[PDB]
């Protein structure tokens, strides 16, 4: 009943959980499965600041990108090994707002599914839904399993 | 992967897409299927009045109950109907918090899916979840199904 399943990932052990169980339904439906981490730009961080950072807190440009992208291939490479076929796995990267991003990406792709962690790398004994999670859950045009 | 989905049902049209993809999950795994309507007692209602509300809003405890149950037949009607076996599905009705009751609910009878609209009586066009679909969503020992 699910053709196309998205999760999207941000390193967090919630995430980890999150494509577990995407993994499952995968594996019960033959769907494809889409990986996505959502990284966050330079500009939209300080763009609403009243003052700039510190060069002391500097980081490389692209050192966000490259964490992503490692974050990525480490849930691709987790989804094949718990038994997705490599052709049916597609990881991504993109740069912006995680929730708006996610939920994009999951009507552009037409994605009939999000699989999405209750929380995240702000992960506690709490059991407040996630921001991204809250927001995802939602604005998604599919239905979002929240893990 | 899912031997016992939930579907707490409220009446709404949002209640009927989370059933209809409840019974396409049982018809891939062979689950039993619970449906749940929880209807908020008299004590609840007036639990935190500033004043009591008037006779004609007063609707008591055995006809807000009987319209629950109408409701969760129904839902177990319409899951036959669409393929479900009559045996694999089960009606309950419930007085209490929503939120609370379905959570309890899924953790006292071992369901390890809850499928719930995205909105409910109060849905609209706009992308706002609801609030029980929020605490569920956050709460639950299970992954939950926002649809
Ligand atoms: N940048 C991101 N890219 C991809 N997925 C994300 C991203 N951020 C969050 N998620 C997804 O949303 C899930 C819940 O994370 P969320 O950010 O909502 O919770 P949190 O970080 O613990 O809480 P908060 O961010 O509100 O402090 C994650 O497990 C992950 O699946
Ligand atoms: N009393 C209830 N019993 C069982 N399930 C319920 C009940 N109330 C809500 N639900 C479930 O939760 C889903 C979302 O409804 P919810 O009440 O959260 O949103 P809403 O009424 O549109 O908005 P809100 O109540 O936040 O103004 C419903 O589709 C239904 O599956
Ligand atoms: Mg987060
Ligand atoms: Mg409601």
């Amino acid at each position: 009943m699910f053709n196309r399943i998205m999760v999207p990932v941000d390193g967090s052990k919630g995430a980890v959980k999150a494509l577990e169980k995407g993994v499952g339904l995968q594996q019960l439906t033959g769907a494809e499965l889409y990986i996505l981490c959502v990284f966050k730009h330079h500009s939209l961080l300080e763009a609403s600041l009243s003052m700039a950072r510190p060069e002391q807190l500097d980081i490389p440009d692209d050192a966000l990108k490259d964490y992503a992208t490692e974050i990525a291939v480490q849930a691709k490479t987790r989804a094949t090994e718990l038994g997705v076929p490599a052709d049916k796995v597609r990881a991504f990267v993109k740069g912006g707002r995680p929730s708006r991003t996610i939920v994009r990406f999951a009507r552009k792709r037409e994605c009939d599914l999000v699989v999405i962690g209750a929380q995240g790398t702000n992960g506690d004994k709490s059991l407040l839904l996630g921001s991204v999670a809250q927001r995802v859950a939602g604005s998604a045009h599919c239905p979002v399993l929240v893990v």
